[PDB]
């Protein structure tokens, strides 16, 4: 079988080699480096590919999987929130998908600020959060939606739709069905917001660094990578892109941990199989 244990074993062999070779060395020229005392990386071993970095002071990467353009990042540190909101505003972000659980955010030991469910002030930026609809994705998994209105004196005010999956636990894979429902919700939300900008003649529409969905979980490598993979498979432009390609693109463009659990890779495989998409490059 193209999806049998042999093919799966080969896929894993290739991806493990790639993970091991992309592991960051100290002062690795492939990875963004902290400057001046301030912590950059939420986790020492989860680093940000230099070439695709979004801002010098964020652990955040531009990611293009086939034709699908997104930003993947870590959950921003408290000290990074002003820069994070500037990135969001500048990108005219059409959807911010947060996959870190409510339990994770509430646990102050993890230092995950509650930045999208509450209003706040971060340097010169003020942020207003409003709750909108709640959508069930299946298997009890829930998406809570918000809008974040980002203001700064002398800047255009920008509002960002948020899709928060609050009950996808760390180091797990939600089912292929839940994943497909989630990808559809996130793409639909982005599409609506992107259409508003287009209807207003925004110049962001012509700029491939902009209007990217922004996706983060805690580290930005497990749950984030499962969602990005699913989104890529929902994009009609990506015919024939293999699972090897998709995962190898996420890893070279962010870090080697992208798709963190075997069960996450298994959901990508099952979605591929459903479409008759190849696992391996010939
Ligand atoms: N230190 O070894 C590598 C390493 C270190 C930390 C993590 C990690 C830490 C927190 C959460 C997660 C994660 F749950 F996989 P996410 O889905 O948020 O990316 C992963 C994953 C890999």
């Amino acid at each position: 079988s193209p999806y049998g244990p042999e093919a799966r074993a080969e896929l894993s062999s290739r991806l493990t080699t790639l993970r091991n070779t992309l592991a960051p060395a100290t002062n690795d020229p492939r990875y963004l480096q902290a400057c001046g005392g301030e912590k950059l990386n939420r986790f020492r071993d989860i680093q940000c590919r230099r070439q695709t970095a979004v801002r010098a002071d964020l652990n955040a990467n531009y990611i293009q999987v086939g034709n699908t353009r997104t930003i993947a990042c870590q959950y921003p540190l408290q000290s990074q929130l002003e820069s994070h909101f500037r990135m969001l505003a500048e990108n005219r972000t059409p959807v911010l998908a947060v996959l870190a659980s409510s339990s994770e955010i509430a646990n102050q030991r993890f230092g995950m600020p509650d930045y999208f469910r509450q209003s706040g002030t971060y340097g010169s930026i003020t942020v207003e959060s409003k709750m909108t609809q709640q959508v069930g994705l299946g298997d009890g998994i829930m998406a809570d939606m918000y809008t974040l209105t980002i203001r700064e004196a002398g800047q255009k005010t920008i509002s960002v739709p948020v899709v928060h999956v609050g009950n996808w636990p760390d180091q797990t894979a939600v089912s292929s069905e839940v994943t497909k429902a989630l990808a559809s919700l996130v793409d639909q939300t982005a599409e609506t917001k992107r259409n508003m900008y287009e209807s207003k003649g925004s110049s962001a529409v012509a700029d491939d660094s902009k209007l990217r969905p922004v996706i983060h979980c805690r580290a930005g490598v497990g749950r984030t990578a499962q969602l990005i993979g699913a989104m890529c498979m929902n994009d009609s432009r990506n015919s024939q892109l293999s699972v090897e390609d998709m995962v190898s693109q996420m890893r070279v463009q962010r870090n080697g941990i992208m798709v963190q659990k075997d069960e996450q890779l298994d959901v990508l495989i099952k979605l591929a199989e459903g479409q008759g998409r190849p696992l391996l490059n010939s």
